[PDB]
């Protein structure tokens, strides 16, 4: 079927100036805290997949003063996923699938989502997403300020060049049981320069050569056990260190690390707390699955509530953020 | 040097009649191994990778004459593996790299490629792969009679659809740490329809709508420790009628089987065939590594000896295939 | 970076009371080129579009007398995006739609479709000038009636061109009075080619055509006017000598006015005399009209001609009466 | 599905030489165009080229003349791959190369290139005429000289073609004889355009051209001929009045022969006088040649012309000794 190439999008939705802006400072503040140079910790925090923007905007609204009010501690920058892995089959997101019908309209959902992000960004919210398909990013990129390379596509060698070509800092997760060594790897791998076929913004294949991306990091999300805590950071750091990359790394609350318990997010946030109070030197962010509305549904039914992954509600996102930014106050005056 | 489309190789290399026939032929039989339709062994057996098409040709030729002499017993074809995943960076293939001097000559490796498979088709030798790039496959993959997705790509819901929609037979990979659910999740994945993005023979990304491949299978090929045995053979196919798919499965002598030592493949080649001789209902399938010269160099300086993992070599070869070849008769004539 | 023909479509798809619209005028024009019906094919309005809101209130205002006169004109409005410059020049608003040298041409098609898709959705069919290869593909859609200059008649790519495209087409004599070339060109444009063409995804592509059966020539004036009886007869009997349509257009502009748009009137009065006294031949009838008569070199006054002179609204009136009520009569014969 | 240029380009590149001989031939024309030089620019060769063989083979015998009259004339082949009919037929190899109506355009433009390169190799520069907008993309790298036609001088898409153009073009007179839509069109490809075009990976795009400072006129016939002494003073009175270049090019062919290719020699002989008395206004001439005299429907003699007859390779030296004898002794005074 027949598929309009980047630039229709880019001529209906051009970049703003105040999000080009707000994309190219985040990324730099974003940069900082992977190389050590700022102690505020990176929050990547929202719902698990966007599948009505309505609710996402207000989402958005709620959380931006949050983020004006925790801004000495924290850099608080959105969840905005359109993108999702399944397990074996399912619904892959608002790109592929924008009606939830299974009709599979994608030129309506890469413009929905270059329109989502573009009203985010403008009202001065950042945005973020994994980067799953390979095409999809040349739609979208110029206005994410940090990109996540799922646990399952992290030893993959085609996610590795993607990443290597991203203007955005990059999170590489573990593997699904727990294997750290590939995104320790991966950041090897996308921080140099690589040669591989790419679609252009006219839509055409060609050969890319890319520069490297030096903004990479690791992200904890749990295996078989999980590695949230202070033993599994310092055994991280360690082989960071030995493979020569940053050692500053992210720690997902949710997913592996809370397991069947979307509210166990808030016990990995309070050790996370514990840690920074205590030393935490290693933290540069966590990321959490929150919604309006916690849990999750099968049917898009209920208003600001998950269809993938269970999220938790927005009362207990403020006293989660409230947490992180008094114990990251107290590591940054230490 | 811009990139051309598929039809500029398809236009200079058409497929012949008798490589369409071959390949159609091939794909066939092995779809009977796949559903349990025949118990022939299919041997997927040839080089790590292709560096050098004149000693593929060679090689080729040699095993033709095996592949004749075994065909009531084996099916043989042939390993022409363009594409390499790294474990952080290194030499990816052929058609990333074909001058093998870091120039990255994609438009000859491509034409080299699709010109090496059309060569071995007409001379009676089915050719199989690694498919680990998106865009590639549309170059040759009507020449190809089966695919690998590999370990680190088994799990990537790029490389499921990707299968979804080959013509071909594809084996799913355990993962490198020794995950087998991730294979089987993969063949549940890729036996359904899949919607998303791909380039078409023009160069032209579109909306592709796969009707799914229902002749995937698993392949085992270690992890921490190998599972190559009838205990880890067994528990596969246990899994395997959990999910409701293929319990007939693929047993890799090289990689984390033989512990990355060449020398050891053999050893696992016995042991399959002493499964064979008692019962080995569940075995469809073997890979190994072979080549004319034993071993591995990091420059390409002997003439067929493997420039990336360790082969066995020609002698050997012909010992591993007898051996499989006479294992296997008495199997079938139980 | 041009943007493809699906890109505007996307935005801008053709509703169905446009498709109805442009379908069913198509038909009605096929219907006069090969006299089954004998209601005058009227193509007029401005020599060139250069604001489309100028061009929405000629619209409103001719679309009354489209209505008013459906039983003897149909009333096609002039909607034309690309001039052919004797050297150098203005190309039109697809070329420059901002008329200051910047060549915005994404801006530009954008515009013309917006434009004619706003046109049939208000009961209003368009015609234009097919100039360019590549630009069609972008609103032919949306086209009732096509023509090829007399600058470009001649032209095998531009025959190929017609030979494809879904409307009617008239072919115009050459500048200096050739006639053959446009009996020439419909020979051509009849039958099936192949040739290059781009495709609605923006890449080129060998086009099979089925031909056009629905060409015609007009006559425009050459060294001398070539609108009158006697021209008129010459050239039908040329037109079955050659086995085509001995049915024909008239423009009463350009050479046949000799650029003195005064003078259009002029030669409406002697085709509505011919109308009214046998005028067998003749199909349809060309005007370059506007809001406002004259022209100027600046866009400064709203609804006056950039390009050729053109009568204003009140001899539009007078003149499309005049030629309804000659019409009327021809038809009760 | 059709090809893009670098399909071709990869299989077909440009050698050393080929690319040596092109910018050179071009460089020695555009002395010719602006009067730096006085050799005689000779485009000789078929009507159209059907067979490559026979066209090998003309190449060979025309380079021995190219060589031998290198100080008088410079010689470059007829190497016409695109055919304007007057309403249907045969467009020429890269239309239809089998000569069947299968229309295997891939086929014919991969043809048309290996010829041009083949050509080129051998030292013999190419000239063709540009009819179709997309496909000079696929060869113009290896043509040396370029005609835009007589039906399409007054075209603006052929004008905008000629003005991005790399090699020297010559424009044509209309049918009927008209000059001064050949001297506009100098005036028009000389400035800069900007137009949509198809890019070498077959995609289209906006250009902007940057003009082309080579450019001149034909004289090609008319209603009557006009290559005698009257004609070319009455053009460059005309070409000076326009201020541009006032070296004129006469075509032997076509309407100047009235069609008759035994009439080719005595143009060829009233323009050899012109040069004896003066004739400082002549830089070039065309002629119509090909190893046989005549035209034949079918191919069924080898060369031999299947479009406009052409005289054949023993009156080709005697008209090529003739221009050469004439031109020596112009260049001595
Ligand atoms: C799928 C995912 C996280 P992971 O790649 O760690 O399983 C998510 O945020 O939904
Ligand atoms: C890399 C590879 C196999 P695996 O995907 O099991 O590591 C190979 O055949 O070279
Ligand atoms: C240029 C033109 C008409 P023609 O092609 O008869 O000169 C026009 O309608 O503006
Ligand atoms: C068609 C043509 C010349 P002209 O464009 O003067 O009629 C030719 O050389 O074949
Ligand atoms: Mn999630
Ligand atoms: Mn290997
Ligand atoms: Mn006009
Ligand atoms: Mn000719």
């Amino acid at each position: 079927k027949e598929l309009l190439p980047p630039i229709a999008h880019l001529y209906e939705l051009p970049i703003s100036k105040e999000a080009s802006g707000l994309v190219h400072r985040t990324r730099q503040e974003i940069s900082d805290l992977v190389h050590g140079r700022d102690k505020r910790l990176l929050v990547i925090i929202g719902p698990c997949s966007i599948h009505d923007p309505k609710a996402a905007l207000e989402y958005a609204e709620r959380l931006l003063k949050l983020r004006k009010q925790y801004e000495n501690e924290l850099l608080i920058v959105m969840r905005v996923y359109f993108e999702k892995p399944r397990t074996t089959v399912g619904w892959k997101g608002l790109i592929n699938d924008p009606h939830l019908d299974g009709t599979f309209d994608i030129n309506f959902g890469l413009r929905q989502a270059r329109s989502l992000l573009l009203s985010l960004n403008n009202m001065g919210m950042p945005a973020s997403t994994e980067f799953l398909d390979m095409i999809t990013p040349q739609y979208y990129a110029d206005l994410i300020s940090w990109g996540a390379i799922g646990a399952r596509t992290t030893e993959s060698q085609v996610h590795r060049e993607l990443a290597s070509g991203l203007s955005c800092p990059v999170g590489f997760k573990n593997g699904t049981d727990g294997n750290l060594k590939i995104a320790i790897d991966a950041i090897g791998a996308a921080s140099h320069s690589h040669h591989f076929l790419s679609v252009t913004k006219a839509g055409h294949s060609a050969i890319v050569h890319t520069g490297g991306n030096p903004d990479c990091h690791v992200i904890l999300r749990g295996g078989k056990e999980p590695n949230y805590d202070a033993e599994h950071v310092s055994e991280a750091a360690e082989q960071l260190r030995a493979a020569g990359v940053t050692d500053k790394l992210m720690i997902d609350c949710s997913h592996a690390n809370s397991r069947k318990d979307y509210t166990r997010q808030m016990e990995v946030a309070q050790d996370i707390a514990a840690q920074l109070e205590q030393d935490g030197g290693n933290i540069m962010g966590v990321m959490v699955e929150s919604h309006l509305v916690e849990g999750r549904q099968d049917k898009p039914e209920v208003y600001g509530k998950s269809i993938t992954d269970a999220c938790i509600g927005w009362g207990a996102t403020e006293e989660l953020l409230a947490l992180l930014a008094g114990a990251n106050k107290k590591r940054m005056a230490r």
